[PDB]
Formats: C-alpha cells, structure tokens, sequence
C-alpha cells in the first residue's frame, strides 16, 4: 500500500507511536498510581492487540529508512521471530486483561516492555 | 494519556495517518484496478473501524496545535456530530465489507471519503 519507501516509513512510525501510547498509558495502572478498571483495561489492550500487528508489513523489502537498522532485512527469519515473539507477549497481556487479573497484567506488562527493548537493541538505530 | 498538548497532537496525527492508509489502500479495489478479495477487505475494514474511533479523544480541551482549527473547541457538539457521523459512515462500509457486497462497498467508500472532507473543510487548517 506504499508508493515509496518513505510512505512505509511514515506508516510504521505512526503505528509504533500509537503502540507506545496504548502500552505506556497503562503504566500508572500497573504501578497502582491510577485505579484498575478491568473493563477499561480489557478494551485498551484490545486496541493495543490490533495496533501491535500493524508495523511489520511496513518493513517490506527495500523500505530502508527512518531509524530502522539494515539488519531487519539481512536476516528476515530473525526479525520475524522478534515481532512474532512480541505479538505473543501481547497475547499474554490480552489474556491477563480479559481475565481481569491484575497480577498477571503486571507480569505480562513487564514482559511486553522487555520484548519492545529486545527488538530495539537489535533493530532500531540510536 | 498525554503529558502535554504536543503529545495529543502527535497521537492524533499518527492515528489519522494510519486511517488514510487503511482507507486509501482500498481505492484500487473499489475502482476495479486491483482484484476484490472479500475476506481481505473485511479484515482491512475491521482495522479501519478500530483506527477510526481513535483520533477524537486526542482533541481534548486545551490541545490546540497541529493543523487543528480552533472551531473544534468552540462548539463541541458540532465537532462531535462530525466525528460520530463519520464513524457511522464507517459502519456502512463495515456492513458492506462483511456482506461481501462490492456495490455496497463502492457506495460506502464514496460516502466515507465525503465525510472525511466534510470534517476537513470545517476543522482542518490549510
Ligand atoms: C521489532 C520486532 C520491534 C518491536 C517488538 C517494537 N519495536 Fe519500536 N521500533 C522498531 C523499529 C525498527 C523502529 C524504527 C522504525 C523506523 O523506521 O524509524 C521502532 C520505533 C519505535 C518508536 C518511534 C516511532 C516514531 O515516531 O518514529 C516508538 C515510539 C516505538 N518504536 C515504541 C515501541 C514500543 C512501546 C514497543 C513495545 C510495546 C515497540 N516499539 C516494539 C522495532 C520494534
Ligand atoms: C473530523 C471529524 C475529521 C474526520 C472525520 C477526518 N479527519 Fe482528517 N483530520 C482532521 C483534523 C482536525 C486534522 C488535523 C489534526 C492536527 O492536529 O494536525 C486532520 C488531519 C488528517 C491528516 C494528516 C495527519 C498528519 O500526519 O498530520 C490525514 C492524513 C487525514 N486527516 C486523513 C483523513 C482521512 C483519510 C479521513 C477519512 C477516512 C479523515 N481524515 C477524517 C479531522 C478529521
């Protein structure tokens, strides 16, 4: 759906921005600094699920640009494992949210955050 | 979820960018320049449904900025009608896509596009 690599870059940066917001807005809840409303969190994590599937198709071949490292494309299988593992970390968060289980939500939230970092440390430029 | 108005601006611009892509990528399909795969379009319109609910909460009071016109905030009811009407235009597109009805998809796609414009002409700066 991208006319130029710049369009893929703009899309993925937008998608990732929306993920940072839907993930990060739960930090006060997991820390107990804001109240835990199970219905609210379930709905927010469903948005995050949808968004978390979107960036990867905007790293197609030849879409070097932005802050993406070239290693994304020299080993396609490894990058794919990264994004699939991340999306499965999101599945754990979804399951926690759907169960209304604050303790599982905390644990899954931490693991999701680690997975964001695991990808950045291999694949995102400084 | 926004520390500063600039964060709300960045969020809504990102959300609207993702809408332009999930809407606009169907143009070749509705024109017949690309094949119509009902399953594919159903899934894409579900993404567009999710995204099309997101921008509006990032125009909270005091979040002037970007290319948003001030009229968004001097008549809250009128802006709300705009975004609600748009989301109901998206409902028609969802119903068409879920039915696998290409003729209804074409018609709804045109009406959605008109609704994007109706809002821009009142509420988006040049
Ligand atoms: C690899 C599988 C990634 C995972 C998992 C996550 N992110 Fe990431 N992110 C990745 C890359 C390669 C890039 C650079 C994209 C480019 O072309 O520039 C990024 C970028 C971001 C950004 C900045 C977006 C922007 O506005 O330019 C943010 C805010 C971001 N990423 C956040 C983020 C969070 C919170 C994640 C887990 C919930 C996450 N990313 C996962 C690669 C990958
Ligand atoms: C009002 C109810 C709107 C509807 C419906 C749509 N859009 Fe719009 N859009 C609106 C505003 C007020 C703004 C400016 C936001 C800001 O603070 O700058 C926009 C902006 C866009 C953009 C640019 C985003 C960016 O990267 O800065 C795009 C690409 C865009 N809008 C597309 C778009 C499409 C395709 C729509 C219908 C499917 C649509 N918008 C509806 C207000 C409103």
């Amino acid at each position: 759906q991208f006319a130029k690599p710049e369009d893929a870059v703009k899309y993925r940066q937008s998608a990732l921005t929306l993920m940072a917001s839907h993930f990060g807005r739960m930090t006060p809840v997991v820390k107990g600094q804001a109240p835990y409303d199970a219905v609210q969190i379930k709905a927010n994590v469903e948005v995050l699920k949808t968004l978390s599937a979107l960036p990867w198709a905007a790293f197609g071949p030849g879409t070097e640009g932005g802050d993406a490292r070239p290693e994304i494309w020299s080993d396609a299988a490894s990058f794919k494992q990264k994004q699939q593992a991340f999306q499965d970390n999101i599945v754990k968060l979804s399951a926690a949210a759907d169960a209304g289980d604050l303790d599982k939500l905390r644990a899954a939230f931490g693991d999701v955050g680690a997975s964001c970092k695991a990808c950045h440390d291999a694949y995102r430029k400084k």
